[PDB]
Parts: C-alpha cells; sequence; structure tokens
C-alpha cells in the first residue's frame, strides 16, 4: 500500500494518471521520481526544467558536478542522483531523441533501467522535444516494465486518448 491517489490501473503493475509529475512529487514524495533527461543533464525544459526549477537548481547543480566526475550518459541509460526535495531519489533516464536521428528501438532499452526499481513515479519517456509518439511510449512501457509504475501524463487530450486506447 503506497500513497499514490486517483490513479488508473492499466496492467497488473502499470497505473497512469493525468498530472504534473512535478505536482506528483511534491505530494507523494515518493522514493524514486524518473527525469527525461538528454545526455548531458541539461535540465532546460519539460520534464527536467520543471523538475530542476521546483528544486531551486540543485537538481541541476548535483548534475553537472555527476557530468564532471563521471561524463555523459548514453542514450537508452540512466543514472541514480538525489530527489532533493521532490523525492528520495531520481532517476535520470535518457530516451530516444527522435528529432535527432536517434533509433526508436532505444526507448525500451531507456525503460528497462526502470526494472531496477520497485515503485516509481515516472512520465512518459521520449515525448516532447524527443519527438517520439506518446502512444507508442505507452505500449513500450507496459511491455518493458515489470516493477511498479505510476505514470503522470501532463496533457488531458493525450491522456484522455492513451487510456481510451488499445485493444
Ligand atoms: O512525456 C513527457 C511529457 C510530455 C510533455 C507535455 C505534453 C506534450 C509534450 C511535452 C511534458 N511531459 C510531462 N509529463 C508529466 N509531468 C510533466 N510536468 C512538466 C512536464 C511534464
Amino acid at each position: 500500500v503506497n500513497s499514490f491517489s486517483g490513479y488508473l490501473k492499466l496492467t497488473d503493475n502499470v497505473y497512469i494518471k493525468n498530472a504534473d509529475i512535478v505536482e506528483e512529487a511534491k505530494k507523494v514524495k515518493p522514493t524514486v521520481v524518473v527525469n527525461a533527461a538528454n545526455v548531458y543533464l541539461k535540465h532546460g525544459g519539460g520534464v527536467a526544467g520543471a523538475l530542476n526549477k521546483a528544486t531551486n537548481n540543485a537538481m541541476q547543480v548535483e548534475s553537472d558536478d555527476y557530468i564532471a566526475t563521471n561524463g555523459p550518459l548514453k542514450v537508452g541509460g540512466s543514472c541514480v542522483l538525489s530527489g532533493h526535495n521532490l523525492a528520495k531519489h531520481c532517476l535520470h533516464v535518457v530516451g530516444p531523441n527522435v528529432n535527432k536521428g536517434e533509433d526508436i528501438q532505444l526507448l525500451k532499452s531507456a525503460y528497462e533501467n526502470f526494472n531496477q526499481h520497485e515503485v516509481l513515479l515516472a512520465p512518459l519517456l521520449s515525448a516532447g522535444i524527443f519527438g517520439a509518439d506518446p502512444i507508442h511510449s505507452l505500449r513500450v512501457c507496459v511491455d518493458t516494465v515489470r516493477t511498479n509504475v505510476y505514470l503522470a501524463v501532463f496533457d488531458k487530450n493525450l491522456y484522455d486518448k492513451l487510456v481510451s486506447s488499445f485493444l
């Protein structure tokens, strides 16, 4: 039993809500919040820019020190850093940027990182500036993640359509 509220159950382990992941994190303070990162951990916009702003830029400061020590992430890869005032931990995951020509197959690799954590609050990966169809990203998530994932979908029209979809 956890403190997530109002989620629609999609499968045994996948749940979804029309919500801003930042507000969900502030209210729930989950163990893990997923950031939709780029390989440089430059948190400019979308999920990453909004999460970082909610940490008063502490996420960016920590991330710059991580890059200085370790270099960039791989597309499809991840790292665990602090969750600051939003969560215990933040799992920074890099989905492929289809607008950069990056291979959509890397979206499955990106979601595989979620399986290292028992419970996560997460966005749909590779949407926004990365240009992947969120309908597709949900299918990959359901078919890849085996741990318990709570998906916060910002866009109402998109959420309304995602939950009214499939087979
Ligand atoms: O898949 C990531 C989605 C896609 C996005 C919004 C809808 C159209 C394109 C860009 C931003 N994302 C978010 N998802 C959940 N919480 C969020 N808080 C701030 C941003 C955000």
